[PDB]
């Protein structure tokens, strides 16, 4: 259910 | 032709 | 979470 | 009965 | 001469 | 590129 | 509901 | 095209 | 009890 | 559509 | 995604 | 101790 | 309804 | 002397 | 040289 | 995509 | 570095 | 689908 | 010289 | 640690 | 109906 | 290219 | 009659 | 449905 | 020694 | 590094 | 009684 | 097209 | 189009 | 007598 | 006719 | 990347 260029670090 | 990273459900 | 008769072009 | 393209959440 | 998803009743 | 549920003629 | 003596096509 | 009972000749 | 060049339909 | 003596050529 | 106690007719 | 038909998302 | 040749693309 | 496309009714 | 629908008459 | 009596020289 | 207990849808 | 320290009693 | 996550349409 | 689509040149 | 000698390039 | 009734001495 | 490198896609 | 002389890097 | 893709007539 | 359509002389 | 390189298209 | 003593060098 | 001495960790 | 990790070009 | 020393990337 | 008449002494 996101974008996708995520960083959850 | 579109973006990417989609969510479509 | 979407309609149903959809056209992504 | 009803429309034909629909989601129940 | 219609065309589409439809719901008669 | 067009809709879905057209009537041509 | 409907009756009959129509034209679908 | 028509549609219906009808009553010709 | 018409007569002449008819379409019907 | 149309139905009578066209002469058609 | 619904409480639930629900009547499509 | 809740009512019964939940939607726990 | 119509007539002719046609890029229905 | 015609030509083209027609829908000739 | 031409389209290819043509009507020399 | 195109029209469809084309001259490309 | 994040807590531990997550939906990631 | 939730947090995750939940504590339905 | 680009990321990877393209799309050429 | 990082984004995803990087041009380390 | 035309001339006789054209040249339909 | 030409009319067709040409006379080259 | 054309140059040749052309991309009729 | 590009050009054709490309340098994808 | 020219450009390639040439159209001399 | 370039296009792809060149003619160094 | 001409030059000798001449065009007729 | 052309003359007929022409010269690309 | 670096230097040399990295530490990507 | 340089350094010992270069990226000449 | 050029340098010589060049860099054509 | 450079020229090409260097002397990196």
């Amino acid at each position: 259910g996101f974008g996708g260029n995520d960083n959850f670090g």
